[PDB]
C-alpha cells in the first residue's frame, strides 16, 4: 500500500480513455520539431492522456479559485484572476526534462481554458561562470549551490504572487554561461511549468516546490542515462562543441572512441553522483513519475493518489 | 505584491458571505465543552467561515478525484473514494494550536461531504523518555530529534495511502510522557488533521508536509506568546502539578516570583528557542497564516491566493 497508483505501459493503452479530442494535422507537425527524442506513438499513448489528466486539475484550481471569490464576496483584495498553476518537471541531466516540458507545453495550451502556457528552465538560475568561480564552485556546475536559490525563489514567489511581469536570465548552453543582459518575460500565463534537475530539492526554509501545484519526474535506469548522456555528448562534437565559441570547442576534436571515454569521466565523476545526491532522492516528491525504458518510451506512470 | 490575500479582524468581519451559515444550538453545547478561554463569537465571526473556505477545497478535492477516476475508465489500481484529506496545524507551544485543532475538527464535520474528521498530535511520535535518555536527548524534548520522525512518516504516508487502520501512539502531559501500548486508530476519515509543532518542518527526503492539502500556522507576537506560557505554566500548579506523581510536583510550591522566574527560564532557554531556529521559519509554508492578538484574538489572516 504505497500513496500513489500505479500503471505499467499495458495498463495504460489498455484503459477506456474518454476522450476523442485528438490531434489534428497542425499540431501534430510542431509537434515533431521539438521531440523526435520523443515519437508521436508516445505523445498519442502517454502525454496526450497526461495532459487532460493534468488539464483536470488546473480546471479544478480555477473553479476553486472562483468559488472561494465568490464565497467571500469577492473582496477589493482578492486578485481578479485565478493565480498561474505551476508545474515542476524534474530528472536527470540527459533524461529528456527539456523535450517533456516542449511537449506538454504545446499539449496542454490546446484548452481554451488556459492557452497561455510558459516555460522557464532553472538553467537561467545557475551562478555566471564570473560567480562561480568567485565562490570557487566551477566543479560544481549543476550541484544545489550553484543557483541563486533567492533569485529562483524570488522569481517563482513573483509568479504565484500574480505579477503580471517577472524576469527571469537567460543561460547558453553553448557559450557554458549566462547571457548577460539577456532575459526571459513572463506575463502571468495560465500555466508556468518550470524545468530543471533541481526544482524538487528541498531547502531549509520555503523551497520552489512548495509553489507547485502539479509535479513530474522523469525517471530511468542508471545505465539508460549513462547511454543517452554520451549519444548527446558525442553528438555535441559535429554541432555544439564544433562552434569555435564553444567553451568546450577542444571537445570538438576528439574521436568517437576518444570522446566516449570523455564522457563517461564527466558522468562517473559529476553528472550520476549529482544524481543520487541531489536529484533521485527527490523522486518520492512529485505527483507523477514518468520512468522510460532503454529507448525512451514510458513503461510505467506512478500518479500520487487523488 | 505577496502569495497572500490578506485580511484583518475587521475587514474580515464586513464581509459579505453569500451563505449566511449559522451555529445550531445543539453545536453550542459541543463547542463549550470543548472547554474556555473559547470565545463562541470567535467560533462564530472567525472559525466557521474558514470552515467554509476548507470546506471548498475539501469539496474540489472529491469532485476532481472523481473526474479523475472517470477519465481512467475507473480502473481496478486505482481506489474507491478520495483518499483522507489531510490538513497541518502548526505553531509555537502555548499559542493555541490544540483548540483551534479541536474547533476546527468539530466545525468540518458539520459537512456531509465529510462528516468524519480525525484528530491526531504529532506529541504522539516524541522519542519515549527513556529513548530521550539513551540518545541524550531530554534537553532537547520538542526539537525535530526529539520525534520519531520515521514513524511519522509512515503513519501520515499510511492515512494517505488510503489504509483502513493506522495507528500513532499517545503522549501523557500528566506523566510529561508517552503512555506505553496507548494507541489511537485512525480509520480512513474523510479529514485527518494533524496538529504539532514540527508539522511544516522540512525534511531533506520526503516529508510529513507534502502529504498536507491545506495547512494552518497559528501565529503571534513573541512577547505575547510567552505571557501565555507562563500562565499555562501558573495554571498548572493547581492542575498538572498539583497531583504528588506529576514528574513536576514541586513546582505546585512555586509562589507566584519563583513560578513566574522558572517559567522564563524554560521559555528563555527552550521553548522560545525552539521557536526561533525551528518553529517560526516554518510559518511561510502555510497555506494560511493565523495571527493572534495579546487577549486571544485573531487580528489577521492571511491566506495562499488561489
Ligand atoms: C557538469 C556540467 N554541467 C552542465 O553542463 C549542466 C547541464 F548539462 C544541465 C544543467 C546545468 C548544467 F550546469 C556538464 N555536463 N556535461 C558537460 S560536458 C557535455 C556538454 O553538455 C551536455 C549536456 C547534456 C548531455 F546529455 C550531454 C552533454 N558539462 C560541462
Ligand atoms: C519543551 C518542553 N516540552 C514539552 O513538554 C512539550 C510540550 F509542552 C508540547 C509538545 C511537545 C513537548 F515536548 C516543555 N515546555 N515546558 C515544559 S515544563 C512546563 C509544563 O509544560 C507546559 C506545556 C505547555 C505550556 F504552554 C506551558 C507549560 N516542558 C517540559
Amino acid at each position: 500500500p504505497s500513496p500513489y497508483v500505479e500503471f505499467d505501459r499495458r495498463q495504460w493503452r489498455a484503459l477506456r480513455m474518454s476522450t476523442p479530442l485528438a490531434l489534428t494535422e497542425e499540431e501534430l507537425v510542431g509537434l515533431r520539431g521539438l521531440g523526435e527524442q520523443i515519437d508521436l506513438l508516445e505523445v498519442e499513448e502517454v502525454y496526450l492522456p497526461l495532459a487532460r489528466l493534468i488539464h483536470l486539475q488546473v480546471a479544478a484550481r480555477q473553479r476553486l479559485f472562483a468559488a472561494t471569490a465568490e464565497f467571500l464576496g469577492e473582496p477589493q483584495q482578492n486578485p481578479d484572476r485565478p493565480v498561474p498553476f505551476i508545474i515542476g518537471v524534474a530528472g536527470s541531466v540527459a533524461v529528456g526534462k527539456s523535450t517533456t516540458a516542449r511537449v506538454l507545453q504545446a499539449l496542454l495550451a490546446r484548452w481554451d481554458h488556459h492557452p497561455r502556457v510558459d516555460l522557464v528552465t532553472t538553467d537561467g538560475f545557475l551562478y555566471p561562470n564570473a560567480e562561480l568561480q568567485r565562490r570557487n564552485l566551477m566543479h560544481r556546475k549543476g550541484f544545489p549551490e550553484s543557483y541563486n536559490r533567492r533569485a529562483l525563489m524570488r522569481f517563482v514567489t513573483s509568479v504565484k504572487s500574480g505579477s503580471d511581469y517577472a524576469c527571469a536570465p537567460v543561460y547558453s548552453h553553448l557559450h557554458y554561461d549566462i547571457i548577460p543582459g539577456a532575459e526571459q518575460v513572463v506575463r502571468h500565463p495560465d500555466i508556468l511549468i518550470l524545468e530543471g534537475l533541481n526544482v524538487l530539492q528541498t531547502g531549509p526554509t520555503l523551497m520552489v516546490s512548495d509553489l507547485f501545484d502539479f509535479s513530474l519526474y522523469v525517471d530511468a535506469r542508471i545505465e539508460d542515462i549513462e547511454q543517452w548522456y554520451v549519444s548527446r555528448f558525442l553528438a555535441m562534437r559535429t554541432t555544439a562543441f564544433a562552434d569555435p565559441e564553444s567553451h568546450f570547442h577542444h571537445y570538438a576534436a576528439f574521436s568517437d572512441s576518444q570522446a566516449v571515454v570523455a564522457a563517461r569521466e564527466i558522468w562517473r565523476t559529476i553528472n550520476r553522483p549529482n544524481l543520487v545526491e541531489n536529484i533521485l532522492p527527490t523522486r518520492p516528491r512529485a505527483t507523477l513519475v514518468l520512468r522510460k525504458d532503454a529507448d525512451h518510451s514510458i513503461n510505467r506512470l506512478r500518479l500520487r493518489k487523488l
